[PDB]
């Protein structure tokens, strides 16, 4: 049920942002291994992340709950523009930019800051 998925997504944000900070810290003391142990470690989750968030939204639509519909589609806006800056970052990752590197994901992280409030919201609205 709706409230059963939204119970589950609502641990899964703040694990999430926990290893980007975690990647942070990694990256500026140059243990680029542990990094991309933390970079793999992100994309289960932040997959798991976006399913949920999605199937919640299909639920909120079936459900005709216009508020929530409204907070859902914020928040599945955001996920996506992160998860384009997280493949963008692995990317430069990858191809040794530490500039493009350091850059996404202070992006990323102030994007993923700014979700913890939507999410109280929607805990509200469903
Ligand atoms: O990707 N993120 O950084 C991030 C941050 C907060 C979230 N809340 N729900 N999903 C989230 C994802
Ligand atoms: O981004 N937000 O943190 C957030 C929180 C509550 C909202 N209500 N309407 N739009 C909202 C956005
Ligand atoms: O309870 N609510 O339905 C509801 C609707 C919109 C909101 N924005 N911020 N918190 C909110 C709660
Ligand atoms: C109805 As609204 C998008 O201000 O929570
Ligand atoms: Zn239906
Ligand atoms: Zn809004
Ligand atoms: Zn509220
Ligand atoms: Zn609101």
């Amino acid at each position: 049920s709706l409230k059963e998925k939204f119970a589950e997504y609502e641990a899964i944000g703040p694990r999430i942002l926990e290893l980007w900070q975690a990647a942070r810290n990694a990256f500026e003391a140059g243990d680029l291994a542990r990094v991309a142990n933390l970079l793999a470690e992100l994309k289960e989750l932040f997959k798991k992340d976006l399913n949920l968030a999605n199937a919640m939204a299909a639920e909120a639509a079936e459900a005709g709950n216009k508020e929530a519909v409204a907070l859902l589609a914020e928040q599945l806006e955001r996920l996506k523009k992160i998860q384009a800056m997280f493949a963008a970052a692995v990317n430069a990752f990858r191809a040794g930019d530490r500039e493009a590197f350091g850059a996404l994901l202070e992006a990323i992280i102030n994007e993923g800051k700014a979700l913890l409030p939507l999410v109280e919201a929607i805990k509200e609205a469903i």
